């Protein structure tokens, strides 16, 4: 029925939401599967996402995704939070993700001073790092269970070694579980993910993380 169809205009915001989870020490990855799927949809854009969903036979009521402001007190001081209009993810859950991310960011500040771009929550490759785990999970979905979980974790520790040094919240077990859950609960995300992975993998050049993603995705075929 009602599905969030993020467009290109919110892609940066979703990438930062992925980044916020990636910098959180012992992050609660309950919504990471859904957030990574929202990121993949924002890369495809609303028109292509709806086309994929309808072509696959799904009944879709598209919910447009805008950025909005919510006010909330922190230490008795009013803070302004930018959130997305998502039918699948409440304002409260999004704000809690940011609050927990800010606590981990303060610990990083105390240890190393201001944080370098590649260790920040707004690094351009944050959404793609999350989708690297999804590429691994998609290879083990046919089993009808989570038996492939151990192999997912082993491959992620090897292939994503550099990204794990950058991010304390890059916990392959928890992120892989969140994707297994998102794909079991909402199988239409499998179609979306596969179309994303194909379109992503054919792109020329790009970042180191884009190359890692293309390698993992293509390894789910050969
Ligand atoms: N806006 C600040 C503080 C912040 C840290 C982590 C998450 C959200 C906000 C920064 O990006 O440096």
């Amino acid at each position: 029925d009602s599905i969030d169809t993020p467009n290109y205009d919110v892609q940066k915001h979703i990438n930062k939401l992925c980044g916020m989870l990636l910098i959180t020490e012992d992050a609660n990855h309950k919504f990471t599967g859904l957030i990574g799927m929202l990121y993949a949809m924002s890369r495809l854009g609303r028109e292509d996402t709806i086309k994929i969903l309808r072509d696959a036979g799904y009944h879709v009521k598209a919910n447009g995704v805008d950025v909005t402001t919510h006010r909330q007190d922190i230490n008795g001081k009013e803070m302004k939070f930018e959130v997305l209009t998502l039918a699948s993810l409440t304002t409260e859950i999004q704000i809690n993700i940011e609050i927990e991310s800010r606590k981990s960011y303060k610990k990083m500040l105390k240890e190393m001073g201001e944080v370098a771009p590649e260790y920040r929550h707004d690094s351009p490759d944050c959404g793609m790092i999350i989708l690297c785990i999804a590429a691994l999970v998609i290879t083990k979905l046919a089993a009808g269970d989570r038996s492939g979980l151990t192999a997912v974790i082993r491959r992620a520790n090897n292939v994503l070694k550099n990204e794990m040094k950058r991010y304390k919240g890059l916990l392959p077990k928890d992120i892989a579980n969140s994707f297994y859950e998102v794909f079991e609960k909402h199988p239409h995300f499998i179609d979306v993910f596969v179309h994303f992975g194909i379109a992503q993998s054919s792109t020329k050049g790009g970042s180191r993380v884009e190359g890692i993603f293309a390698g993992l995705f293509m390894n789910a075929y050969g």
